[PDB]
């Protein structure tokens, strides 16, 4: 009553694509506001409510429930046409009046299409000038959070008000870019003249995000949920870096890019996947490439929805996940893709790394490091049973239990949600 | 217990320069840990102990206390040259066996010598291409995080492992940045041999910094204590954009800064000035261009250190104070400098802003719009009288009692220190 309402926080623990749409999904039902604090597209969140499967990026998972307001904070990096085109994308399968509840904060930056461009550049010259690059998603997040830090970027509030001075600026921004990358096109009239229909069809929607924060968590109480994007591991200040994407996928980020002091902050859950993925170049300790591999890979649908771009599979990996832990306090943890495992005799976990023979004390800071280290496995009985049908602890077998309990035990936080199934209702609620 | 120790916290309210130094070397006298979590030496932090002065920068402010353990935070972009030249300039000052009480996170950021000069080029550039510019400190902190943004920066752990690895990717980072000026030199051969000694010079110095908070916040108890660095107004997300520094200086920056969660940040101190300053260009509603401006000012020694530029100098202003709370969430204030306006006859104070003789709802997130709005003040009358060596809160006399509650009554958070010296005893503890 003092600090106001607290809000509900789900991050990945991981690489990425561990299942964070569909907690939040499951989340977001009877929440008044649902948002994004950080990211942009390159983010990519699968919901399955009923028989339909939806794919957001931009809009926060939550867009489905046409009685909350779906929030974009101002960590995150906006592409206008991006978003508008994953709405459309949307409103296709039924998304109907989004528009209506849909709130952009006015403090949000933008993702040019040059940026984007640049992204593309900047990974080919990395690949052809060293043998390999990041695994980027090439929506030019990178060099909008750059231009970000160099404050020569361009936000909503800058877009909606003089056009003239917003295209100015712009004009210097995309010079700058060509500057780097000398065959860089650019046109600038037309983007110019598209984004300023942008700005028309986006301004009913912008507010002032750190007043609507604020008001929405001293008023009466509210039950606000945040939409984590990307993961722990690809921190641009706590992942694998440089493999990693540039913004704080970790409890930091909600803080920064929401405007909300830590006491407004309650439960956060970590949402962990019964086993690992990447999408991206760098360091995977546990990555399995061959039948285990291939198996998880498949029975876990684990590639791009568009380019079907297939990840990378491994072992699930508790050094990673402690010390995700570390940095983000999970109050709890939703163990997902369960019942990937159902088919397998026997599951191995990375408990430790060892370089020389010898445990790192802790996560390497330097990824080239973990390149080197050799995992320490343990191996566990598997329940080789189907459970894509269970909704109750009692109805997983007992192996499966003692999986679940196996990551509760060696993280330190208790498991609240088992995922068998991608769709809402295939969940599991522990307390 | 489950949570762990709590950590304390010291932010700027305003534009920088309130007294974190002051308010953080007052606290830091039983802490176990001092530690800094964002921002370079951009930041300078003045120390008044017994009758020796300190102006720290990169260092913590409780680098004083022998006792305690100073930590620099992966937040931190560390610019070695300047470091050891401050830890030098300070040892002749009595500073000694710093080195044996200072710890460097291996996620850190390096600002190179490049990074400082392209600041300067960028600022200079910015001046001649459209008559102002940021108003920067010219320590490359901008270029150094925009690099980080881009993953093409170098941290403390790359500098200490294979140095050939670190040199090539160093080449690569210093020829990137000619292709945004041409005309920039960059020795590499010299810096990069510098480096290569400040490397082994900073060796013994470096650990991993989660594992290092971690252990601390779940360990025996401890009093960890975070230094803030530049102020609310001035952070890249909140402050007004793009006349800010390029770090989040608000709460969630300690985050960020040091892979703490939120549970474990306890009580957020909010250094607030008795009046306002801003060193850069920039709106400034309150300013005072005259006869006032001058003796706060004169009485205030508004300049800095070295280049002795005098900052600019204004009234008190509560919109800004009030939007920084909504963002950091202050659980107390220290109020400094109020001995400033012990000669007074009355005191203005910025309560809210009128546009078109109409109040705005909230702060602006367009930094535009403030340069148009016209500051609605209240008058007060002055105390004046010498508070100089008041030591208790009956000690104030009436008319200050009265700002100290205005200040607290406009903000909704209580005041638990007042400024009446730069000294360390010249305090008041409220409560
Ligand atoms: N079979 C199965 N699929 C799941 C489960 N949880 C999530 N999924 C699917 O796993 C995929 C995870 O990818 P993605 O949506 O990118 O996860 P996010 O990025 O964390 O939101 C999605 O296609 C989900 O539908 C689960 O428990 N079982
Ligand atoms: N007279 C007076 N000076 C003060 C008081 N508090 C701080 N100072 C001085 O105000 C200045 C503030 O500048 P600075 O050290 O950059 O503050 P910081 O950047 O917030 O640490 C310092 O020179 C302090 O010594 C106060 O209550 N009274
Ligand atoms: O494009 P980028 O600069 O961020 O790429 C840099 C690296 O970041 C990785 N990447 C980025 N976002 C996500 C993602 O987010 P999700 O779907 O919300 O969980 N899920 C999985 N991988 C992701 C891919 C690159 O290695
Ligand atoms: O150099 P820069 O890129 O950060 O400059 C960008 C703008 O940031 C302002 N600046 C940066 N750090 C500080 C500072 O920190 P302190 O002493 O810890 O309180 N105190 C006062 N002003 C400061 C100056 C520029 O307008
Ligand atoms: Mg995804
Ligand atoms: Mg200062």
């Amino acid at each position: 009553a003092a600090t106001g309402s607290r809000v509900t926080v789900v991050l990945g623990a991981q690489w990425g694509d561990e299942g964070k749409g569909k907690v939040v999904d499951l989340l977001a039902t009877d929440a008044d506001i649902v948002s994004r604090c950080q990211g942009g597209n390159n983010a990519g969140h699968t919901v399955v409510v009923d028989g339909k499967e939806y794919d957001f990026h931009l809009l926060p998972s939550g867009i489905i429930n046409t009685k909350a307001v779906s929030f974009i904070g101002n960590g995150v990096v906006i592409h206008l046409p991006g978003l508008f085109e994953e709405a459309e994308k949307n409103e296709k399968k039924g998304l109907k009046d989004w528009e209506k509840r849909l709130i952009i904060s006015d403090r949000a930056h933008l993702v040019f299409d040059f940026h984007q461009a640049v992204d593309g550049l900047q990974e080919v010259q990395r690949q052809a000038q060293e043998g390999k690059n990041i695994g980027t998603t090439k929506k030019g997040i990178g060099p909008t959070y750059s231009s970000k830090a160099a404050r020569t970027g361009l936000r909503i509030c800058d877009l909606l008000s003089d056009f003239d001075e917003f295209s100015a600026r712009f004009k210097n921004l995309a010079h700058q870019h060509q500057s780097m990358f000398p065959t860089l096109e650019i046109d600038v009239e037309g983007q110019l003249k598209r984004l300023k229909g942008f700005a028309e069809r986006i301004r009913p929607m912008v507010r002032d995000g750190v007043y609507f924060m604020y008001e929405a968590l001293h008023g009466p109480p509210k039950k606000v949920l945040v939409e984590g994007a990307n993961a722990a591991l690809l921190d641009i200040d706590f992942g694998t870096y440089p493999f990693v994407t540039s913004s704080n996928c970790t409890v930091g980020g909600v803080c920064t890019g929401l405007g909300i002091p830590p006491q407004n902050i309650g439960d956060v859950y970590g949402v962990v996947k019964a086993y690992t993925t990447r999408v991206g170049i760098g360091a995977f300790p546990t990555e399995q490439i061959n039948e285990i591999g291939d198996l998880l890979q498949n029975r876990g649908h684990e590639w791009g929805v568009t380019t079907g771009r297939k990840r990378r599979c491994g072992w699930l990996d508790l050094m990673i996940l402690r010390y995700a832990h570390m940095v983000n306090g999970f109050t709890a943890l939703a163990l997902t893709k369960l019942d990937i495992l159902d088919v397998l005799s026997e599951i191995k976990v990375g408990i430790s790394y060892k370089l020389n023979g010898k445990r790192i004390p802790y996560f390497p800071a330097n990824q080239e490091i973990l390149q080197k280290v050799e995992v320490e496995y343990e191996t566990l009985p598997g329940w080789k049973a189907d459970t894509t049908g269970a909704r109750k602890w009692e109805d997983l077998p007992p192996q499966a239990q003692s999986y679940v309990r196996f990551v509760e035990n060696h993280m330190g936080v208790a498991v609240k949600w088992v995922g068998v199934g991608k769709s809402r209702e295939s969940m599991i609620q522990l307390f």
